[PDB]
């Protein structure tokens, strides 16, 4: 991301798991966060992990 840190304790350092975006605000929280840092409503959805080519 535009904020290019060296390596936080997040998925920035080569992870296939994306971040979670609040379905209320659209606030994307770290995979470490338990809930939204906007409304604290625990209403987050992790972005489409997607697939490589086939299922598995
Ligand atoms: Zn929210």
């Amino acid at each position: 991301m535009p904020l290019t840190d060296p390596a936080k304790l997040q998925i920035v350092q080569q992870r296939v798991f994306l971040k979670k975006v609040c379905r209320k605000c659209g606030a994307l929280n770290p995979i470490r966060a338990t809930k939204c840092r906007r409304c604290h409503s625990t209403n987050l959805r992790l972005k489409k992990k997607e697939l490589p080519t086939k299922k598995g």
